[PDB]
């Protein structure tokens, strides 16, 4: 039945995803519940807006809760005498429809993938959270002649699956890092700031690969057009209409997506600010980081188990870099918060009829977040500064680095060069709550001008490899600092 | 004064727990203590139930606490009228009395022992927590001449107080070993489940080693009678109706135990529900995995040294097992929760009135530990994965491992082999709950048949060890799967 | 402008001290701080104590925090017609104008550094939290012969600068070191007993060094009539009438020492109890520790970076230390408490009209404390006790210890003697507390007879170093246990 199923790419690209998403059933339950995080969302905000009332709630018998929710008639009433509710509702319910439509399709496309496992391999949907990709690409290596998915070409090897899943995302690495994107500029005030989010890498990928008028013709091979150099002024003039159209499409839907991403950042980030109020203060690998430090043919789990394996020392490196006026300001605020936060303690326990106070309560909480937050950076008093011999044991895992790095690792411009590789968990949210406003802004004025150098890339980096298609260079380049496998 | 104690084996167990529990003044605070756990659960217990009210403390000028404590007189009559808990007070009282008598006994029994620390061994009682038991022993077998406690036999030996304290221990890590014990099941559901308790452990040494009818005749020998084959199947009826009559003991004290059981967890284990709601789903050696990990003659604290060099790297190991349905419930039921609490948090702050709301803070409290429970299932998403180079740690202090391990441990077969070596917290807490209620069905029905075999071991696997007595064969098994000292 | 400056000593002192509060804008804003923090605590006592009236906040429509407040007309009344609070205010104004006056000294002083670093050295004022104090020594020393500082000798060597600026330290720590101080005591119930604080510390050098008629004349020699022997006599007297005006006056300013402590470690030390309230458990280097493991000319910092190199292990050893007794209490007090809590949060949770009951939030809240405190001295129940180990890699750091602690590590000698080098964060604040009082009377009975043996050790232990003056003799004494670089 797996007999030239003729889309090799998406068909190795959802076999490996059902690996990765271990299971098929946790994939449909992992996609029934983000379906019903964004119903959730997007109710009870509309409840919380329309229904409840808050006059007889904030108290101007026990109160109790069924007393602030109105009736359903009379809340309907004022949903639909909104209007300006009522537009983001109606495009927000067709989203909905759309992706459960998806989610529907996508179904039946990935039990024919778990009946391709469980017959064509004989690996049962019990022993895959225990089986590694390197026994799942032997096995389909080795049963290529029952099967019967290609043999077009000779045989099936692990670098034409290779070649299949990463197609796109090797075209991206090498765009990246070959600097033919706008993802640097000059801020004043900070200087030079790397901004690389993920609708800006979507919209990349948009503009470049995915659509019908893309670079590419069906899934494997770019229109013949673009393999010539005659026609490069027409090419870079229809590449530069089409960016400019996405980039019109993103300033439209700019609005909702910023309620959007509002919305979700504080409902998914606002109970830490009690819970755990000192986790904004890590890092994370960013996402220009990851397309930075990822070599050529290597699988998202293989990056980031390199990732992974190099944080803790990143971490250590970054925290050997005290900031002077932060911990004093940090130091000074815990000081003066904990002094009035004390009296207020005491003066409870002694007696607990000024709790009733107006403001004692909420005072007494706000003074605990801020010299929760203000105690967490400040340094242990007791650390060691060795920041030469964590360098070397983070290239030993991120496998890149600029050459001015190893000879002088204390310099505060190795710190502000890894720290675009190494983000804030805190600036990571704040540049994606920015994306919706800035993301076409960069998509009309920094990346339509450069609409010429990019298809002279892809005519010149782009290798035919047979039995496979199209793929890009990756000897031809070799610039990217260190190198390692 | 020590010449021919004549209770060898009871002298040194005592005179090994008192260099345990450091300290003959800290073993009697100790015991005090213990006792006093005891009186304050029973008379805590009795007067929550007996004098509080509830009407006018759940308020249906300030209400004080000695409001709602009814009077004396009232709440002792209150106690009388009863009945059916006056039957449980006399109960627990006799029992009580029985400890404290107990008690009285073993104060001039140790008394004896710290005397002969002080006088035999020129070891003060101020040293002790800074001794090892190998000088404590090296110091009992060099001063054997002068103390004069053994020249019946030649001479003193660090083997003979070995067998002579690990005497039972040795049988019961025997039968356990070669599986004489009924302690594995296929529970529909689960499949096999080991279940091993305190309770089961005590029931079976009780049954087997002490009592007048038991086995052994005084403390060293076993009856003549159980050295022969004719007698074979008289001994097992004879044990069989011991082991029926014991059992239907066992069920008759049920619901005394199961009720000291669950106050016991309750008043010791809801407590961590907020002040460490993770506590519970750390992990710790099972009762199966001690008698399993256990070498012969071999002390306690000789084999907590072992089980506690090799706990880091066993919780490691558990933890490189992902569990994915639970790690998606738990992701989505901490944004659930924490998107309701965040609300709930905003609008206090804003405005406190709220707070008289009437189920606000109960419904605040309940989601915080909601939350909290959520996200301690939730692994570190940066951990490396390295399930080959742990169990090579671990085997180094376990010293004991199925031949089936090495070779494959990724597998989720070897992950609930060693699940049963290495249990929840919260799954020993429940399987001691249900000890009152299922250990009598084992009493009977899966114990109770099996009394012939055991009673074939104690007759062939018995040494006569010159000076000791009988004493259990260490060499003839030998097919525990790894073997090392 | 830096032609012989003739104050080498505080030169350079203050070179090393600018370079180690990272910058001179960071120095300006951290001293700007410290006087707010006195000014607020001093304001924040008196307001606290005039304004407030505590009756109608006690409660004896919702009352706000503004009704509490008097007027400012009759709180600046109230606070006139105390009189025994206006003379603490005056003499604190006055204390606070001096430091003021100090600081605008010290900020024209600072600026010159400021200065000499940028332009002498062409080390820019942003570079300098990235520099390390080997670069900046090595600058001076290659540029001395364009700044020209010192030419009077021949030339200026890292040595001399050592010297310059560790001139008084390197006597403190041969007094130290020599015993030749008072700071060891019999206390009977603790017995041995070291008592050195930061007021003991402080009167110390003002007796001997600073001041008018001290020991040393300008600040580079002392005073030719300490080189002789002839006035021993006179000299001891002249000394021993110095420390007797010098305890009176430390004893005649105990009150306001006090008071001063009190408040401060109030203001400063409260918020814990409630925030980490095990933060007081652990353990920190003893100014005693610091004057016995420091070496002869060795900086601030060099000092330091041992001292947190040896802190882990330092920790682990001490907690390898099981307290029976103290274990014990612990858990009995925690299992107590938490059961009086279970109870009091079951019935909260089941009905939160028990809130307003009396005192039961009050008891809710000091029976957590207590519960979280009990739990700090419960050790983990899986540590592994390898005391010899520990020491091996701790002198590798401290580089100094008693011959008689390699041999045995485990005694109960060696945890009380490593005890002085290693105390409680709590008994560094109670003896700080007690150096108010305590002071004078180590001042006057303690330090007064031995001011002959004193004034005999700068008379045979000093060194006139060409180009320097006099210093302190290193390899005369070497009586320092194990010596290391």
């Amino acid at each position: 039945p797996w007999h030239h199923i003729e889309n090799l790419d998406l068909f190795f690209s959802r076999v490996y995803n059902l690996h990765q998403k271990n299971g098929f059933t946790c994939m449909l339950i992992g996609e029934i519940f983000e379906l019903m995080q964004f119903l959730f969302v997007v109710a009870f905000t509309t409840f919380l807006v329309s229904c409840v009332d808050y006059d007889i709630l904030f108290a101007n018998v026990k109160v109790t809760l069924p007393d602030a929710f109105l009736p359903a008639q009379v809340c309907s009433a004022r949903i639909q005498e909104n209007g300006s509710l009522i537009t983001i509702l109606v495009i927000a319910g067709v989203f909905w429809i759309h992706r459960l439509i998806k989610f529907i399709y996508n179904i039946c496309c990935y039990w024919e993938i778990h009946s391709f496992y469980l017959h064509a391999l004989r690996i049962p949907m019990s022993a895959l959270p225990y089986c590694t990709w390197q026994e799942v690409q032997a096995r389909i290596v080795q049963t290529q002649k029952e099967h019967q998915i290609c043999i077009h070409k000779r045989e099936l090897t692990e670098l034409d699956i290779y070649h299949r899943i990463l197609r796109f995302q090797n075209y991206m690495v090498a765009l990246v890092n070959k600097s033919l994107l706008p993802l640097r500029f000059r801020l004043p005030g900070l200087g030079e700031a790397v901004f690389f989010t993920r609708g800006l890498k979507y919209n990349f990928e948009l503009i470049l690969f995915w659509g019908p008028g893309s670079l590419f013709l069906n899934e494997w091979s770019l229109k013949a057009e673009y393999k010539r150099g005659g026609q490069r002024l027409e090419l870079a003039q229809r590449l530069s209409n089409r960016i400019l159209w996405i980039g019109i499409a993103n300033f439209l839907l700019c609005p909702l997506i910023l309620i959007w991403q509002i919305l979700y950042a504080f409902f998914s980030y606002a109970e830490v600010l009690k819970r755990e109020p000192g986790a904004l203060g890590a890092r994370c690998w960013s996402l220009y980081g990851r397309c930075y430090l990822r070599h050529f043919n290597e699988l998202e789990h293989e990056l980031q188990s390199r990732l992974n394996r190099g944080y803790k020392p990143a971490s250590k490196y970054m925290n050997c870099f005290l900031s002077p006026l932060l911990t004093l300001l940090a130091k000074n605020g815990a000081f003066f918060a904990g002094s009035i936060l004390a009296v207020l303690i005491a003066l409870t326990i002694y007696d607990e009829d000024v709790l009733a106070v107006e403001h004692v309560l909420t005072t007494v909480t706000l003074l605990g977040v801020t010299v929760t937050v203000c105690r967490s950076f400040i340094p242990d008093q007791h650390m060691v500064f060795c920041p030469e011999q964590l360098l070397r044991v983070i290239l030993a895992h991120i496998h890149y680095m600029p050459d001015h790095w190893q000879g002088n690792a204390h310099r505060s411009q190795t710190r502000d060069e890894f720290a675009q590789l190494f983000q804030y968990k805190a600036v990571f949210i704040l540049e994606e709550l920015l994306s919706p406003i800035v993301t076409p802004l960069i998509l009309i004025f920094c990346l339509r001008p450069r609409a010429l150098e990019i298809i002279d890339f892809f005519r010149n980096f782009t290798v035919e490899v047979v039995g496979v298609g199209d793929t890009c260079s990756f000897a031809q380049m070799d610039v990217r600092q260190h190198g390692h496998p």
